């Protein structure tokens, strides 16, 4: 590539043929590869329908459309392929299907039996259990053996017969370059659990159910699963049953403990609902049906069938036979199974939720009976009783929400109604029922107060009932905000407050203060909680406590908060840490934040900071050292700091100051001043949270992506505590080492300043960004690939580093990002990884931004960076939109405290601020050259352009991102907004 | 119900056993009666998972789940049934799958091969045309019969053999209670179909294309239709095509005409895009590519791949494809099909506007270029130049919305703007481009003098161009009057207002007037226009011009309007007919 890129570069120097097929054969690699999106949508380009457009629809999950496809693909070759195909269709599809296609399988031909045969095993593998063995007339084969092998005792021969004839297979496969090494690791694994057979037909259910607890050991070793993968791993640990079933009939505990196979079968439907894939998901309960999960007295088969809600993917065929079930099984429910019944009617309540169609109070019976029924109420209970309160916060957050909506959108409303509040007449008119329109916003309050509260509680409940709402307490507690100094309720909450496991409690601490010390019997009694909490992991609790005051100190207005931190400084003193000689240290810091001239790697940090006052002597110490525990307190200290800390340049410069904890490990720090950290700061702990919220998608995890988040912290108001970490893009330094570099004799920076000196304008800027363009050629593909090595790395990093250089990519228009510069913006291929720094820019203060102008917006560089090819949206789309799906997905809960986000006391980041934002935070200086409501609304507006983000378009279209991507990707591809760009991107030109 | 109503009634009074197995008795009466919703969901009080469930996946529409229903229906009874029904799933999912369900007919049983072999003849009646005639190892029979028996001649006595063999069913048929008579009536509109071929074993091809035509025009008959209905109609009206290849191919103007055919068979497919049907219309471009319509240089089997647009229900692997047509397509358009290529480019932009993707530039060039291909530029055309001219528009127009959202919409960012229109300072800071943000604003005024100018035109020329966007010309209009007395474009568009069918105009009428009578170039001329229009079809203009007055005149402020009224009623009195 590079070379035909040379070659091009060359031929363009100059002014599989044409190698797309190259191209084509490297997507075959990419193929070879096989990797998702560079399999899919950085495989992108290769011109399908080929059977390609079958690969595409085989590369497509989808069995149906393949199916077609696979029909369709009755016109092309390797129709027994495309029978495989269908087969694997099939397989994908449906069974007695199957055995229609095993009937279809007729088809006179022995040549793929190899397959078919096999298939026709797999299809033992799959069914006709020891019945396919007798339809004999390989793995499968094996398994076909093995099938009635197991009917059986040499099985476990056979099984070794075939176990490394497997292994052959894993002999035979060669060149490691990708898992399915995993699928046959699975059809290893898949042996294993055929090995693990053998104990039961020497088999005690009792036991074996651990095997089945094992199976699900397994299965919890599964947690790490590809369905695709998973399916036989489950098909054999269901097909385990088949003969568990078959003999284990005679004891009639066994028998039933197929109930928990069938449960476990359950639990396989629910992984599929985890796999999110019909068919056999269907079809468990159709074999649950089919089962002795036909018996069906309690139905935690049909609990299951709650599958069908979605399983069929409408409810209410469902959800009325759940609401039958909700009230059949309701019904029958008028032991612990309660608690499931509960959970179902929780799960009716969510069907409920999910039905989001008969009255709240029908919620406000039926769930409030869930409720009941959660009145009716082990952990896991207590989960679903946090996932009830939850729910029954979350219903009532709902309603709530809809009453808070009712109140403050309806406010709106009812400033209509306020319009009509006495409207202008007549007394016998215009008076009359603003009394109960009183009592009405008396009962909207009392809605709140019944939902508002009753969530609350819920949600205290849920809150005390366990983890993983967080967010939504963190939401909870956004209302709980909200009722913070209100809604002595709020006070209960307090009062309530004694549930707080303050180490779940933690994540808000860097808001959680921000009003701590005004209402007494709420703040101050949550200070006095937080204090309480801030007890809980002090260490964790301490650097915001310590910015707490030490955000403002100064050694060189509602600052009752900053007494109370001085309460808390009391607390602090509680603490007999008096480790506040860190913040006299930090002070030092800020002293050294104070010291300040002359540029270079700086020795003589000796002056300031007594230099680092004992070099940061062990203590309650190592501060930068994110993680914290429930447990936390077990510690490192800091116990050097290395001086001479050579000054890092900057408008408020810093010295790559690296501190060698007690364990001696020294972080170059990044400190500089003029400086607020919890403004940039507390977007990485959302960021956090959102890489939480991504570590909450095991489809994150499934995206195997994350969040880039420096560790800093609130040194100072104007200053300063962050650690300088790693590598960071000096992209255009790079540049001026890769311009100057293989980009040699393109076009300068001068001309880029002259670039930068087409300032003027403005479609001549387009023009003149074209010329820039046509005077520039984004080299940065070549950059890290130079800077790659390994050529795993020089594509996995590079793939990494391009899904990195995706990773955050995404979140910036939903982060509502910051500049563009390798200033505002960084990557380290130090952390072979791309960290954007700049943390500066609200969501909108970018549209804010005299010379706004939108995307997430990496230069052509920055993409041949991002990715030498693939519309990497292609792949990084395809990452991205899991982004947006998981923003889609956390949508609410992604406001949830993304709403007191801007909430802060500290918001005025979030409000986009003010002095032109210190000029554009003097926007370049503009080039060195040239309303809480409203806040709130433009919250609200931002929130609605969250709102718009999340599952909106401009259109409202929101056409879950690949529009919106490709509106991304318009929204990067214009030379307009090549041309709306200001010198921060005007570098990207 | 109404006794048990009464009865209930009595028993509240007092205050199938429980009769909802009645009810599901009326219900299967509500099914004995076949009435859609009645069937579907005022069928729905069922409590289906039993076959219900698969009678109601199967009153569902929908193969698939059916199928997998079906196919969970191999827990059911009637397996047979299932399997028919999978048969009928199969029949709706597909084909060679058909075949291996003709494969999976294996099947070692001849009961209901009554229906699998009537369904293997009509999987003949599906496909393997002559081959399944073959594999003949019912009207379907018949048709299978007919197949073979095409391959002749007394398939016309075989046809009628079945014919009122046929009618034999429909005089079986009793009870007179619902369509599917219908579709027996189709299973007969279908033998009138295949009544229709004998002319062709006699059978130019010129005059055939009459019987497409008339196919046509029976399809056009068949503008009433019910996919599932129309599917026979459609696959015969595709089947006659099959010998009509066969034997056609000797002739190569008929083995072209199955183009037609195919085009028919397309158009079968745009049927199916009318049905909203994957499958077949999927096989189509399949059996299009399959056909002839494999050959494929000006792709207008392509240009019917737009179905693939949403046909592949994602665009964009086809829109790509498309957009490979519309680079190769336009590059091959690099001859009146340049009207099928603009009218392509249309669509491209079409699919451009189903794009949503690039800049509006994009297609402002695309679609403008598109535009350029509809300058590119029968009444068709037209009515193409009118989708085009409107999408031309409707893209404008949604430039021009976005415009005029971007105006509007972002008026309030511009006010947002507005408040950053000099912010509170520096001299050299707040006032600069505020001229330019003038210039932006007049940009975006540009805009809709660009987008709302250009729209307008496209939707005067759509509007010129033809019928049936009326409303958006109502909106274009509801644009004309924000233009109107603005924008002397509106006087231009005044001026385009030469092109008016007032008799499409006239439905403002009732709004129309309700400025008529300021701004002069505008709302004069309006109406002026107004008058214009309302002399046509006066007696149809006459109320609201009656009412234009005498909504406010007393035998016991902008009456300008009013006035103009008078001045109308001298636009009255230019009617001769003093009704007043």
């Amino acid at each position: 590539a590079d070379k035909k890129s040379m070659d091009d570069q060359e031929k363009r120097s100059l002014a599989e043929e044409t190698g797309i097929s190259l191209q084509d054969l490297l997507l075959e690699i990419y193929r070879s590869i096989g990797e998702p999106d560079s399999l899919y949508g950085c495989g992108g380009g290769k011109m399908l329908q080929p059977i390609t457009r079958l690969r595409t629809y085989e590369h497509e999950a989808m069995w149906g459309k393949a199916l077609v496809t696979y029909d369709l693909e009755t016109a092309i070759p390797s129709s027994t392929r495309q029978a495989g195909i269908i087969q694997a269709l099939q397989n994908l599809g449906l069974c007695h299907i199957l055995s229609v296609y095993l009937k279809g399988l007729d088809y006179e031909n022995k040549d793929w039996c190899p397959e078919l045969e096999e298939l026709h095993y797999q299809a033992a593998w799959r069914n006709m259990q020891w019945d396919h063995c007798t339809s004999v007339s390989s793995y499968h084969e094996s398994l076909y053996n093995a099938l009635q092998s197991l009917r059986d005792s040499t099985f476990y021969e056979s099984l070794k017969y075939a176990r490394v004839k497997e292994v052959e297979e894993m002999c035979k496969r060669s060149l490691e370059s990708v898992y399915s090494l995993y699928p046959t690791l699975s059809r290893l694994q898949a042996i294993g659990e055929l090995e693990s057979i053998g104990e039961l037909f020497s088999r005690t259910h009792r036991q074996l159910s651990e095997v089945y607890i094992k199976w699900q050991k397994h299965s919890q070793l599964l947690k790490d699963s590809d369905f695709s993968f998973q399916e036989p791993i489950m098909a054999l640990r269901t097909v385990i049953l088949e003969i568990l079933m078959e003999k284990e009939m005679d004891n009639s505990q066994r028998e039933c403990i197929k109930d928990i196979l069938t449960k476990h079968l359950v639990e396989l439907s629910i992984l599929a609902r985890t796999f999110k894939n019909t068919q056999l998901p269907e079809r468990a309960i159709f074999q649950i049906k089919q089962y002795n999960s036909v018996s069906c007295g309690v139905s935690e088969w049909q609990l299951e069938e709650a599958q069908v809600f979605w399983a069929k993917k409408e409810q209410s065929l469902a959800l009325s036979i759940l609401k039958q079930m909700i009230k059949k099984l309701d019904a029958s429910c008028a032991p612990s199974l309660k608690l499931t019944y509960t959970e179902c009617l929780r799960v009716c309540g969510n069907w409920l939720a999910e039905t989001c169609l008969e009255n709240p109070a029908v919620i406000m019976q039926t769930y409030l009976e869930k409720a009941v029924e959660v009145a009716g109420n082990s952990d896991e209970l207590r989960n679903g009783k946090m996932k009830a309160f939850l729910s029954l916060a979350r219903f009532s957050d709902t309603q709530y929400q809809r009453i808070e909506n009712y109140m403050k959108s309806s406010e709106f409303e009812n400033k209509q109604a306020l319009l009509k509040r006495a409207k202008e007449r007549y007394t016998v008119k215009v008076q009359r029922e603003l009394e109960l329109d009183e009592l009405a916003l008396r009962a909207l309050k009392e809605d709140r107060k019944r939902f508002l509260c009753k969530a609350v509680e819920n949600y205290i409940n849920c809150l005390l009932s366990g983890e993983e709402h967080d967010m939504w307490v963190f939401r909870l507690c956004s209302l709980w905000l909200e009722n913070s100094g209100v809604s002595e309720v709020n006070g209960m909450m307090k009062r309530d407050g004694m549930k707080i496991p303050t180490y779940k409690f933690l994540p808000l601490m860097y808001q959680l203060a921000a009003r701590m010390g005004g209402g007494l019997g709420f703040h101050e009694v949550l200070n006095n909680l937080i204090s309480r909490i801030s007890m809980d992991h002090p260490h964790h609790t301490l650097f915001i406590i310590l910015a707490l005051a030490n955000a403002n100190r100064d050694e060189f207005d509602e600052d009752r908060t900053e007494a109370a931190n001085r309460i808390i400084c009391t607390i602090r003193s509680r603490r007999p840490q008096m480790v506040r000689s860190v913040e006299a240290l930090c002070d030092a810091y800020i002293i050294l934040a104070n010291l300040d001239r002359k540029g270079i790697n700086i020795p003589a940090d000796q002056p300031i900071t007594k230099l680092k006052n004992l070099e940061d002597v062990v203590v309650p110490t190592m501060e930068i050292k994110v993680d914290h525990t429930g447990e936390y307190g077990n510690l490192v200290t800091i116990q050097s700091f290395k001086a001479e800390f050579r000054l890092a340049g900057g408008v408020n410069l810093p010295k790559i100051i690296d501190c060698v904890g007690s364990d001696g490990k020294e972080r170059r720090q990044l400190v500089k001043g003029r400086d607020d950290l919890r403004q940039d700061a507390v977007m990485q702990q959302v960021f956090q949270m959102c890489n939480t919220l991504l570590q909450r998608n095991t489809e994150t995890r499934k995206r195997k992506l994350t969040i880039c988040t420096y560790k800093v912290v609130p040194l100072s108001q104007r200053s300063g505590v962050l650690e300088w970490c790693t590598g960071t893009v000096p992209i255009g330094e790079f540049l001026v080492n890769n311009e100057d570099g293989a980009h040699k004799r393109y076009r300068p920076n001068d001309f880029s300043a002259f670039q930068c000196q087409k300032k003027m304008m403005f479609e001549e800027k387009y023009e003149v960004f074209m010329d820039v363009c046509q005077n520039f050629q984004p080299v940065f593909r070549y950059f890290c690939m130079e800077k790659f090595l390994d050529p795993a790395i020089w594509f996995e990093k590079r793939l990494a580093y391009t899904r990195s250089v995706a990773t955050s990519s995404i979140v910036g228009y939903i982060l509502g990002l910051g500049d563009r510069h390798v200033q505002n913006i960084l990557i380290n291929e130090q952390s072979a990884e791309l960290v954007h720094i700049d943390l500066g820019v609200a969501f909108e203060q970018g549209k804010i931004l005299p010379t706004p102008e939108t995307v997430p917006f990496r230069l052509t560089r920055d993409i041949v960076d991002g990715m030498g090819i693939t519309g990497v949206e292609g792949v990084f789309r395809r990452c991205c939109e899991k982004t947006m799906e998981v923003m889609r997905n956390s949508q609410e809960t992604l406001l949830t405290i993304v709403e007191v986000l801007l909430y802060d006391p500290l918001f005025d980041w979030t409000m986009n601020p003010l002095k032109a934002l210190y000029l554009q935070q003097r926007p370049e200086d503009e080039t060195e050259l040239h309303i809480d409501q409203s806040f709130n609304k433009v919250a609200e507006r931002v929130l609605m352009r969250l709102q718009e983000k999340l599952k909106g378009v401009e259109e409202g279209t929101v056409l879950s991102v690949g529009g919106q991507v490709n509106l991304l990707i318009q929204q990067a591809i214009d030379p307009k907004n090549l041309s709306r760009l200001f010198p921060g991107w005007k570098a990207w030109v």
